[PDB]
Order: C-alpha cells, then structure tokens, then sequence
C-alpha cells in the first residue's frame, strides 16, 4: 500500500513504454464513463500524450468535459492479462501546443502513426493521482510528482 | 448497422476474459479505469468479478454507472454504456451485471442498442 521509490520508477517506466492506452471520458448525454483505445506516449516533461480524432465520440466528450481516465499496461507482458502491471491515471485534458518536435518523437516511437498524421490532434492528460497495479498484491496510491519525475 | 456488426459485437462478448472498467471517481467524479475479469452471464450481459474493498467496487457502490471496452488500433472493439448492479473461490470478491444502455463498435464506427449486444 504504503508507495515506495520501486512503485514510482514501475509507474514512470510504464508512461516511458506506453504507445497505447484505454481513456476514460464522460458521456455528455449520460455522464456514465466511455472507455475508448488511444494511442499515447508522453511528451518531454513525461506527461501522457493522447493523439486523437478531433470528432470522434471520446474527443466531443473531451471538448464538452476535460476529466480524463487513463489505464496504461504493459502492451509486451505475457500471460494472464491480471498478472500484468498497469497504471490507472486520474487526470485533466488540455489541447497541446502547435510543435515540429512533438510531431516526429511521436513516428520515431510509432512508426505505424503515420496514417493518422488531417482532422487529429494532440491532448495533453495532466494527472491529478495515479493507482498502481503491479500485477500482485495491493496497489499504490501515486500523486502527479510520482508519475512524472 | 447491420447484422455481421450485431454478429462482431456479440463475438467480442463470447470469450471475451479480461476488459477496460469504467467507473466515476466519487471526489472527482473523474472516469477511473481499471483493468477487470469479465465474462458474460447465462443470457449473453457482462459478467464482472470485482473485489469488493478495490476503488473500482467502492465507486460503483456509490454510483453504478459503467462503461466497459472489450479488445492496436485496427483491434475491432466494443465500448459499452451500462449501469452496474450486484448478483479462485476467494470471499470478499463478488458478481456484478454491467447492464447495457447503449455500445460503440469499431471494427476498421458503428451505434448500437442494449439488444443488438444479445
């Protein structure tokens, strides 16, 4: 329970692997959670990433309520799915900067990301808390300082 | 929609072992998401087997809305609006219905009912 700089590194490392997640938004009609598939990386300063299409279901949801979700496993784990570590991240979107850098980190991690880079667009997710799952026992309770540095 | 959509939709359902939990976050109301087991019951409705003393089985405890994604990007996928409502072998775990409202289905979108998933 108790978080340790071991729990932090994992959830740091985590972040540093992720090129996909499952984001978390409110249905503006319902208010109950739309868990939709992103691709996310982190930018510099390490905060999660999000590419989405500006139109689709979970970005309209984004643009009406920026409270975010994101889980961010381990996409290279082997085995039982719950025996794999993962992240659950707490967090507020903000629509990220125009940056010729930002564009081209992101194909050197995901070369497959070319097809969507047109109508897509970089949100930043800034965390607020973090649980950590690192595959056995109980989980970890992070602040936004754990995640990130 | 059409019916080899209703077919995928239910495909995903039928062995599907794991998923993408969403519950609100009671202080925040933010969307949490974690990773759960689930299966489907007798009657083709997701099947979650929760601990009952994790976030995600306190939140529903508070409010039972839910939404489930059951699986990069060219995975066909099945998100779903449902309510959550009560019903190895280790005790304090227990059985939860996540009973849909409504779903969306990407296979390359598509809006489905409660019905088109059964």
């Amino acid at each position: 329970r108790e978080t340790t700089d071991e729990a932090r590194a994992l959830a740091r490392q985590l972040l540093e692997a992720a090129r996909h997640a499952s984001l978390g938004t409110l249905d503006p009609e319902t208010g109950v959670p739309l868990v939709t598939r992103i691709a996310l990386q982190t930018d510099a300063d390490g905060v999660p990433l999000a590419l989405l299409a500006g139109l689709a279901a979970h970005a309209r949801a984004l643009a009406v309520d920026p409270r975010a979700g994101l889980l961010i496993a381990a996409e290279a784990a082997k085995g039982d799915a719950m025996t794999h570590a993962r992240l659950s991240i707490l967090g507020r979107a903000v629509p990220a900067e125009p940056d010729e850098n930002r564009r081209a980190r992101w194909l050197e991690r995901d070369p497959k990301a070319k097809v969507y880079l047109p109508d897509f667009r970089f949100w930043r997710i800034e965390p607020v808390s973090g649980l950590l799952n690192a595959g056995f026992g109980q989980a970890f309770k992070l602040t936004a300082s754990d995640m990130l540095k």
